């Protein structure tokens, strides 16, 4: 019997990887459960087929080593690696990692939190992006449905494809003038500890315009020292056309929620990056006193350094390393 496939998608993961189930799809990779006939446990696999772009190849390369670098209870790894016994035959690349019941995004259509569980998801996100940001890696795409949840309610990171070194419904506002800094991590943090108060995205624009028009809404007009911090010169002008905003306060919008929780929200959520709060100072913040632990809450032992540039290999030059990188994965190395 031939390889798998889900959803007209070959899935070339047997002999050991079999029983497949659909779980979701990016731009240029599918994600699938698989049962395990080594582990006896069902697992997921990420099918990324990359190369015919240098952008994807880039972040491809950086997804597999960052994640088979970090070592984390909040950022999912990587357990095995499968592609083509040459270069010449390499399509696809698959990442076989511990598969997590659901994400929050799923969570938050059906499950109303009690402010202990968005308390506690919200540490676990928050130790994860320590972890991470002591590393001097940014993730850049926090989102709703890239945060794993277990049945014992443990929270992973995943998909660090967009990560560096240091919808869109989750972008800081520095982004959609363009600056990719630690704070951008935070600002998507802040919008989904407002999801998690009400199971609504808190700023839903259907396009950059529509989405600064939100955050405006709720933050009133920036201030100048804010606007000296709006490099774009499209995007500072569209600012300074508009009629003032006043600020909606936060209990306003959330009348039920902790007022540490909004306290916390605030200082996520300010527009200027430069006053926006950082990882610790988050974690140290009254509202997660419950869980913040220092003595718990590893850091990396050094930053991460990629020792090429990625950004100026051609697309061939990246499928190499990209197959040097999976050999040892591969039986007989
Ligand atoms: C419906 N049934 C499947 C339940 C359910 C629902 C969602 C998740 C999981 N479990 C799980 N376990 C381990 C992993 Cl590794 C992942 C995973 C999902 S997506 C992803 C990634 O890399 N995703 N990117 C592309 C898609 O958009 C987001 C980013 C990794 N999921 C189970």
């Amino acid at each position: 019997a031939g390889p798998e496939m889900v959803r007209g998608q070959v899935f070339d993961v047997g002999p050991r990887y079999t029983n497949l189930s659909y779980i979701g799809e990016g731009a240029y990779g599918m994600v699938c459960s698989a049962y395990d006939n080594v582990n006896k446990v069902r697992v997921a696999i990420k099918k990324i087929s990359p190369f015919e772009h240098q952008t994807y190849c880039q972040r491809t390369l950086r997804e597999i080593k960052i994640l088979l670098r970090f070592r984390h209870e909040n950022i999912i790894g990587i357990n095995d690696i499968i592609r083509a016994p040459t270069i010449e035959q390499m399509k696809d690349v698959y990442i076989v990692q511990d598969l997590m019941e659901t994400d929050l995004y799923k969570l938050l259509k059906t499950q109303h939190l009690s402010n202990d569980h968005i308390c506690y998801f919200l540490y676990q996100i928050l130790r994860g992006l320590k972890y991470i940001h002591s590393a001097n890696v940014l993730h850049r795409d926090l989102k709703p449905s890239n945060l794993l949840l277990n049945t014992t309610c443990d929270l992973k990171i995943c998909d660090f494809g967009l990560a560096r070194v240091a919808t869109r419904w989750y972008r800081a506002p520095e982004i959609m003038l363009n600056g990719y800094t630690k704070s951008i991590d935070i600002w998507s943090v802040g919008c989904i500890l407002a999801e998690m108060l009400s199971n609504r995205p808190i700023f839903p624009g259907k396009h950059y315009l529509d989405q600064l028009n939100h955050i405006l809404g709720i933050l009133g007009s920036p201030s100048q020292e804010d606007l000296n911090c709006i490099i774009n010169l499209k995007a500072r002008n569209y600012l300074l056309s508009l009629p003032h905003k006043n600020k909606v306060p936060w209990n306003r919008l959330f009348p039920n929620a902790d007022s540490k929780a909004l306290d916390l929200l605030d200082k996520m959520l300010t527009f200027n990056p430069h006053k926006r709060i950082e990882v610790e100072q988050a974690l140290a913040h009254p509202y997660l006193e419950q869980y913040y632990d220092p003595s718990d809450e590893p850091i990396a032992e050094a930053p991460f350094k990629f020792d090429m540039e990625l950004d100026d290999l051609p697309k061939e030059k990246l499928k190499e390393l990209i197959f040097e990188e999976t050999a040892r994965f591969q039986p007989g190395y």
